[PDB]
Parts: structure tokens; sequence; C-alpha cells
């Protein structure tokens, strides 16, 4: 079967566990524990077809930024995450995407830009601007909140779908 490896990147405390541990193990992580890097893997149907999910959750606290080449080096497809009510989160994940194509050498990489947290009403980063970032890149812009589950299966699978359109 075919396996996809997709990498959650974005600064510190937006969600990425979060969302990666309600995909794999269905319950909202309430607390915060900064992520080194940890991996999870799913079998799991998307479109007829079954796949292998490989996820790696990555940092975002920058003191362990110096592991980022490898993985962008490895990595397939990156769920950029940034949350709605963090508008530096929002001008960091940019940079991750910058980072992403250059360690690559390419301009087509598989990404789903993924405003987290949408459940909370404290909204300093607006659809529409995260909508025109996503279009710059040609990618899809998904919401989601890890806490109510809406948007987190979208966000994955939508993913695990532009890997399949390159
Ligand atoms: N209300 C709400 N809180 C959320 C959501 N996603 C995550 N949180 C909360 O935000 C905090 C940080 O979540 P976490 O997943 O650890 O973020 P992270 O991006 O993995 N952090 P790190 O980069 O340090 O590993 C936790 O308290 C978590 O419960 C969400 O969609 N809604
Ligand atoms: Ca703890
Ligand atoms: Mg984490
Ligand atoms: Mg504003």
């Amino acid at each position: 079967m075919t396996e996809y490896k997709l990498v959650v990147v974005g600064a510190g405390g937006v969600g990425k566990s979060a969302l990666t541990i309600q995909l794999i193990q269905n319950h909202f992580v309430d607390e915060y524990d900064p992520t080194i890097e940890d991996s999870y893997r799913k079998q799991v149907v998307i479109d007829g077809e079954t796949c292998l999910l490989d996820i790696l959750d990555t940092a975002g606290q920058e003191e362990y930024s110096a592991m980022r080449d490898q993985y962008m080096r490895t990595g397939e497809g990156f769920l950029c995450v940034f949350a709605i009510n963090n508008t530096k989160s929002f001008e960091d994940i940019h940079q991750y995407m910058e980072q992403i194509k250059r360690v690559k050498d390419s301009d087509d990489v598989p990404m789903v830009l993924v405003g987290n947290k949408c459940d909370l009403a404290a909204r300093t980063v607006e659809s529409r601007q995260a909508q025109d970032l996503a279009r710059s890149y040609g990618i899809p812009y998904i919401e989601t909140s890890a806490k109510t589950r809406q948007g987190v299966e979208d966000a994955f699978y939508t993913l695990v779908r532009e890997i399949r359109q390159h």
C-alpha cells in the first residue's frame, strides 16, 4: 500500500500536536507539552485506497530549529499550521513555507495551509488574509479546531490528495 510522509510544521503552541493526536487518537490534548520531534503512523482508507499515513510532529520552539533541514529534506507533504488567534504565527508560517521551498529547491512542494483554533472567538487572522497567502502558493486553505475536531480530517486528507496531484 502507498505510504504518505506528512510533516506538521508551524510556530510554538499553534496546535500541531493537538491536531495530530486528534487525527490519530481521537481525543483533545488540553495541556501544553512542547514537542521535540514525534512520529505517528496509521493505516486509513482515503478515496477507496488503503494507505499508511506517516506523520511527523515537529517542534515550534525556535531552540530546535536546527532539526528543520533534516525533516524538510525527507517530508513529502507539509501541513503548515498557524493559529487564528496568533498573528505572529501567521507571519511565521509564511517563513516556514519559504524555508521548505528553499530546502527542497522546488516551487511545487505539496502543502496545505491550516488556520487552527477556529473554535476561539479571539480571531486576529481573518480567513481572507490566509486565503490570499495560500493562493500565492497555489495551495488550499482549511480552518480547523483540534478541540472540536472541525476540519481535522479534511486538512490531513486534503494534504494526502495534494501529494497525489504531484
Ligand atoms: N481552543 C483550542 N485550543 C487548542 C487547539 N489546538 C491546540 N490547542 C491548545 O493549545 C495548546 C498548544 O497545543 P499544542 O498542540 O501543544 O501546540 P504545538 O503546536 O504542538 N506546540 P509545540 O510547537 O511547542 O510542540 C494546548 O493547550 C492545546 O490544548 C484548538 O484547536 N483550539
Ligand atoms: Ca504535561
Ligand atoms: Mg507539539
Ligand atoms: Mg488585522
